[PDB]
């Protein structure tokens, strides 16, 4: 589909890819409304676009992805300010790993609400008005490849929320064609992003009782590697997925013979 | 590792697969406690032990494997009436699925709370216990081959939770070998059951406000093939699996081909 005209709602898109992803459907014609749990990011991106004087073309939401009723004041907002919208980019996620034994229930229901809650929020609250509209339009889940390859107890959290975004795009792609909808998991590797401080954007509902904080701290203090990919490369592949109908998106190429042996392990269990 | 003397603790015990299960592990000396939604199951599988001369080997619980407080409650009465668990079989799931335009939020709480948080809720139950103990054990979750092979959107909520369950088991494996607790994912081809009962399991606060009550009626009137699997023979795989310790079993290969073309697609993607 083509992205001129269009209205795109980013989850996360205040940082990281989603901020990336942002840039690249503004130069490609798109007006945005940018939606993140973290104000300060908010505030930051919304700088960024002003002094490029975009800052017309871009509106902000301040929400949690997993709050229903924020999810279903949004699709009203984003609709009555900017229009639409036509692509939802579901991409807002959390990083909320550590020792598998130290983990409790808030730890499990954190992380599955965020990365897997989030995207599901995310097309029940706005998918009903992209039909209605009947102009067509795309949804964009951001995954992980740690969704695909083999993970360790340590990331088991993720993985385990990832792996279900990944099934859950492929399966609603029929559902959404219905009405010229496309959609696309983007299953990255590394991406300089700011999601080391998923510490700080774990809703307060979370925290108490959580087995994880150590390791949050820790992951606080991790550099960004200068050989990780830039958002903005992410953010033309998704272009391209969009203008496409790419259904699978993958940004690096290092886990290819990972997930081979993964897929033979699972094809060889079978008579 | 080795059943004989064992306990094991197996969810959605009284029916179908579980249910074959619980045969050959008792057939291999192991001792039961069966724990299911429906009281009317588990007095069936009481009465069938009893025909059997092994009812003092079975112990029936009535519980909701996505009730956390009964979980725990379970863990103890585990313990103190059978001993153990030494072999945890994470296996009730329910059909969440229908037309994906009709099903609402209560469809997908209740189809990720039983399908994904039940499995979940037992291993944070049962394997604080299993670890003290010190003598190993195994865990064996239900998925279903919906999790690896494309699915359309009628089975989005059912495909989205089995693929988590598949990445679940998979990540969870090194943290429970430093314990010498074994894993296994089953993945499931048609077998006989009563899944198409699953509107009557569907716990009370997941009715209100379902879309799909329609889709559970009709499901309710599917006859069960003659040439689907029997249970026992699952069963028999499952008892090589934990005496084998094999992380991946899949009862049938028909869908070899099309696991084959979504892994190529996946791949693909890949630079
Ligand atoms: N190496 C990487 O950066 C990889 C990132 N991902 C995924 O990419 C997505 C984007 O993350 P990044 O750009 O890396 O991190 P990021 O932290 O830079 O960007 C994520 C943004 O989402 C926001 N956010 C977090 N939780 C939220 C919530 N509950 N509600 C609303 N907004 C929320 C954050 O405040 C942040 O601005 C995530 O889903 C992440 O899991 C996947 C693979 C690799
Ligand atoms: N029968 C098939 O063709 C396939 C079955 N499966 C899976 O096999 C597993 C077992 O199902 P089946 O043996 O086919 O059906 P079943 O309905 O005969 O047995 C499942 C049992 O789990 C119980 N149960 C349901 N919800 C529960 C809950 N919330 N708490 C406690 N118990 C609950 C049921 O009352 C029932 O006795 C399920 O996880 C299912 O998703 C996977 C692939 C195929």
């Amino acid at each position: 589909m083509d992205i001129a005209g269009t209205t795109a709602f980013i989850t996360g898109g205040a940082s990281g890819i989603g901020f990336g992803i942002a840039q690249r459907l503004l130069a490609n014609g798109a007006r945005l409304v940018l939606a993140d749990i973290r104000q300060d990011h908010l505030d930051e991106a919304r700088q960024f676009f002003e002094e490029r004087q975009q800052g017309r073309n871009v509106h902000t939401i301040r929400l949690d992805v997993s709050d229903r009723a924020q999810m279903a004041e949004a699709a009203r907002e984003c609709e009555a300010v900017m229009g639409g919208p036509d692509i939802l980019i579901n991409n807002a996620g959390i990083d909320p790993s550590g020792p598998f034994k130290d983990a409790t229930y808030q730890d499990w229901d954190y992380g599955l609400a965020i990365n897997l809650m989030g995207p599901i929020n995310g097309i029940m609250a706005f998918t009903p008005g992209m039909r209605a509209r009947g102009r067509g339009g795309h949804i964009v889940n951001t995954a992980s490849l740690a969704g695909l390859t083999p993970m360790p107890s340590f990331m088991a959290i993720y993985a385990t929320a990832k792996a279900a975004v990944i099934t859950l795009t492929e399966t609603i792609r029929d559902s959404m064609a219905e009405d010229n909808i496309g959609v696309t998991v983007l299953m990255p590797g590394p991406i300089k992003s700011r999601i080391h401080e998923s510490g700080q954007n774990r809703p307060e509902r979370f925290r108490a009782g959580s087995g994880l904080a150590e390791t949050e701290q820790q992951l606080a203090k991790r550099v960004v590697a200068d050989n990780w990919m830039e958002p903005t490369e992410v953010g033309d592949m998704i272009v391209d997925a969009i203008v496409h109908n790419k259904l699978y998106v993958s940004t690096h190429g290092n886990w290819r013979e990972t997930c081979e042996a993964r897929f033979q392990a699972l094809l060889d269990s079978m008579p």
